[PDB]
């Protein structure tokens, strides 16, 4: 029968069993929430304080990394991302009366200008990232945005004071004067202060008869004021770890009001705050907030009871599916097993070889910003190639070279994109290109297909064509495959702005 | 029987005479050109090479600092700002074949013009220039590529000519970025011009028609620092149909190149390249010319400009002052250094030079104290050593004029440390020079808002085809008053008058944003 090697270790209650034939089975529970998604509303937003009480009271707010807020939930998201605790957040939410509050020139301009904006954005010779980019430059920096801006500033400064890299002290100075926090500040600040979170503000608007997803965050609109983003967001509705591993999975808490493993993951991770039970007084707010608190606590508890099993051909393959943190959790128990110890030794060597490579890149940058394959760098790639015990190791190391925030590796990958053979580099380069296309496909889908497909009155043959385009795009790994799908829109979509966009997004080649 | 103190000193031929009364008279000639302005055209641009030959052959190209190019002159301006010499420039211009060159971006500009006009004029909060919108709507094409390659090559060559010695990190980083294949931006040009005299700052300008109103489009380091110059020049061509500001001796010279109170200065500084002669009449350039025809037109331009540069050296202007000291107060450091030895030999001259030496020292001490305080914190405060430098500066004044004067020096354009100190000052605890410099800062700011309001709000209404005469009169009156405005109250008075009297037609079919004028006039009011 199967032998337990590790049991209920850590917050994922990680267990590992081995069968006779060497088959290994890993069992885990969900991680605590890293992404809090608020699908807002104004009046309903009073319930949010209980949701925050529930998170903090369970020490599960600390480990939230990103807060997303949609429509009128952008406000709350911004307050929370700024590090407001449950008490402060409850106090402030009770004193708002925000439905009245949401009623000013910027908002006004958005109603009048919506048609003009829709035409403009869809007529461009070259695609833009998101209509947010237009709004950013058309509406640079009223009651609502001020409250938000003052409260985030206070909160942020307090946190900074309780802490400093020059990076943060400079944010502190800029804010003291009277500058508001931007998305880029939040991203930077989150790296050093766990209570401050990255922020996404989102919304759907109607622009010239077609719905458009608007998105503000550190990537599309880094230098944008968060208050202003939240105000814009709130005015739209009135216009009507290892990516390849199954053990590397993020948990969300998606807060709503009363391949497709992701669809049901989304719904398993969704909590519906109740609005009905056995304008608004303090007791009524206190009650609704307590209902939310309970619901969410209930949801958080149930999530801890889920378990999922993942099987692997060997203990080594399971170890290869674990990111560093997860592997550190079980390292002591696994050390006590011979195959477990060898697998930990391979990981230690790979961490050393990758470190040497990162170092050689840093060294070359001390003499020039444009990178070249110095002798020490050629040596680190030859060594990385020698570490591989089999072809799978090559692919794996190649994925590690695509680690998301790893600057030095990114430069090396650009250099690689030119040529003449490190096997790990060639692999990592092919992986990079595969990811890029993946990202362009999501973007094209979000920015071009979505609006056509959900255009009121769109004929059925076009709906069929666009839907087919979506699947094919989720299958695309190269420019050729990506372009094949766009050439088909161009040739078969029955009309024009869609066909124009389809051409405009082709990858040059 | 006026006495000469100084005669024909330097390139401005500076002379200084004193009467019995103590009245002093300064006579000067114009400085050589610091700004080259090209009011372009495509085919007629074939004359420009002679203009550049004339500048270089007279060693007057070096001292050009900024090159502006309008409409199809943007191309040329970009090539020159990049440091192309006369010969390279002549060669490249003869081989251009610009009718074929002068495409989706262009096309988009015709179709999208209406939408763009509405959007930009209707904003709750004014932006800088419609260039800012275009920058983000039209990010990265035969013409734009040619320009981009040629500017890169030219720039790299120049960067390479620098001493291997130091080379500021600033420039080497531009060099890297460009080697890969990135194009030069306006900000690169500005940065590079500080260390390499052959590279110039660049303004690309033009006028388009958007929703029935003309708009000045402007690309440069201040509005669109990170924009590619090639792209700027393409857009431009396709539009839809050191010294003392207070002083009269601190005057910039322009060379404005056209084809066949700053108003007269503008026209005295303008040169008109001829298109018609015995060797041919090429006024239609407003067919395939032979190499000889190009060579001829270029030589006509060369002569005209040489003639113009020579004539400019013969002009003289006289400025009178109550005393030798007041004349010295009107001279920038360079000009004062020119005449220092001659003036030392006069008693009043020596007292005036002494005040300037002491002021150079006290301002230096102030700059130092700011640098010192910044070694401990980026947010500036009035440290003890800084309070001391302000006290000293205040004591330097011999009379109230000196206080105002020092206050102007604190507003020196690129002086970063002084700027931080001026911000701190803007809060309040009483240095007399600081208070003065702060009031001077606010005066300059309003001046700058007025230019902006003029360019961005008045210009389009005033030149709108069909604008009734009373509105033209109102807008024109607004322009003068705005040139006279020193405070928010005065600025706002002028805008309140637009709001009160400007009259628009009711065109319900003209979508949203018909009369942006009154709306813009309100939106630009200074908060108070």
């Amino acid at each position: 029968a199967k032998v337990p090697l590790v049991k209920g270790v850590g917050e994922r209650n990680l267990s590992i069993y081995r069968h006779s034939d060497g088959r290994v089975e890993v069992v885990v529970s969900p991680p605590p929430p890293a992404h809090l998604v608020l699908s807002g509303g104004g009046a309903k937003g009073i319930a949010f304080p209980g949701m925050v009480q529930a998170l903090e009271e369970a020490d599960k707010l600390k480990g939230v990394k990103v807060v997303s807020g949609s429509s009128a939930g952008a406000i709350c998201a911004a307050l929370l991302a700024s590090g407001m605790d449950a008490k402060a957040f409850t106090q402030l939410s009770n004193n708002l009366d925000l439905p009245r509050l949401l009623n000013d020139p910027v908002t006004a301009w958005l109603q009048e200008a919506s048609s003009e904006l829709g035409k403009l954005v869809r007529s461009l010779p070259g695609p833009v990232g998101n209509i947010s980019q237009l709004l950013l430059t058309l509406l640079p920096r009223q009651p609502l945005e001020d409250l938000i801006r003052n409260e985030s500033r206070q909160s942020i400064l307090a946190h900074i004071a309780g802490m400093r890299p020059p990076e943060v002290t400079a944010i502190a100075e800029r804010l003291s004067a009277g500058g508001g926090a931007t998305f880029r500040d939040l991203e930077v600040l989150s790296r050093h202060i766990p209570a401050i979170k990255q922020l996404n503000i989102t919304g759907t608007g109607m622009f010239d008869g077609r719905p458009q997803l608007v998105v503000f965050n550190a990537n599309l609109t880094p230098d944008m004021d968060i208050g202003r983003a939240a105000l814009i967001s709130g005015a739209l509705p009135g216009l009507f770890s290892f990516p390849e591993s199954p053990l590397g999975k993020d948990e969300a808490l998606i807060v709503k009001f009363e391949q497709n493993d992701r669809l049901q993951a989304f719904s398993e991770q969704t909590v519906t705050l109740p609005l009905n039970s056995d304008t608004m007084t303090p007791e009524q707010k206190q009650h609704l907030q307590a209902q939310a608190r309970q619901t969410v606590s209930g949801h958080l508890q149930q999530r801890e009871l889920e378990r999922e099993r993942h099987e692997f051909p060997s203990l080594n393959d399971a170890v290869m599916a674990m990111d560093d943190q997860m592997l550190a959790s079980v390292q002591v128990d696994l050390q006590n097993d011979a195959a477990g110890a060898e697998a930990l030794r391979f990981r230690k060597d790979a961490q050393q070889a990758l470190q040497a490579l990162d170092t050689a890149i840093a060294e070359a940058n001390q003499t020039s910003t444009s990178l070249v394959i110095t002798p020490k760098l050629a040596s680190a790639l030859r060594n990385l190639d020698a570490l591989a015990r089999r072809p799978e190791d090559i692919e794996w190391l190649g994925k590690r070279l695509n680690a998301p925030g790893q600057r030095n590796f990114q430069q090396l990958l650009q250099v690689g994109t030119k040529q003449g053979l490190s096997k790990v580099l060639t692999s990592a380069v092919a992986e990079m290109q595969k990811r890029d296309i993946g990202v362009k496909a999501e973007n094209f889908i979000r920015e071009v297909i979505y609006p056509s497909l959900y255009r009121p009155g769109q004929p059925a043959a076009n709906v069929e064509l666009l839907q087919r385009a979506v699947r094919d795009l989720g299958e695309a790994t190269t420019p050729a495959e990506f372009n094949r799908v766009l050439d088909g829109i161009v040739k078969h979509y029955r009309a024009s702005t869609t066909v124009e966009q389809a051409k405009a997004w082709r990858i040059p080649v």
